C-alpha cells in the first residue's frame, strides 16, 4: 500500500464533509498487509491528524481496524477522554488522504 504517513500534524480541517490531510509524504508501507490509517484529535487548544501505515492484524489506539478493507477512509468517532478523536483505515492507495466524516455519501 502507499499511504500518506506524516504521524501525528496540526490540521485546521474542522466542521467539515471532507478534508485532505495535507501530507507531503506517501510512503511505501514496509510489509504488504499493513493498510493506510488517519487519525482526526481536537481538544481545546489544537486539532491534529495522524496519517501512517499499519497492519490491522493489530491494534492501533487501543482498537481494532475493523474498516480496512474500504477503499475509502470513513471517519468515525471514538471514546476517549479530554478531546474529541475520529479514526479511519482504508485499502487503497493514499486514501488517508482524503477523509470522510459522514457515512451519507
Amino acid at each position: 500500500a502507499l499511504c500518506k504517513f506524516c504521524d501525528v500534524r496540526f490540521s485546521t480541517c474542522d466542521n467539515q464533509k471532507s478534508c485532505m490531510s495535507n501530507c507531503s509524504i506517501t510512503s511505501i508501507c514496509e510489509k504488504p498487509q499493513e493498510v493506510c490509517v488517519a487519525v482526526w484529535r481536537k481538544n481545546d487548544e489544537n486539532i491534529t491528524l495522524e496519517t501512517v501505515c499499519h497492519d490491522p492484524k493489530l491494534p492501533y489506539h487501543d482498537f481494532i481496524l475493523e474498516d480496512a478493507a474500504s477503499p475509502t477512509c470513513i471517519m468515525k468517532e471514538k471514546k476517549k477522554p479530554g478531546e474529541t478523536f475520529f479514526m479511519c483505515s482504508c485499502s487503497s492507495d493514499e486514501c488517508n488522504d482524503n477523509i470522510i466524516f459522514s457515512e451519507e455519501y
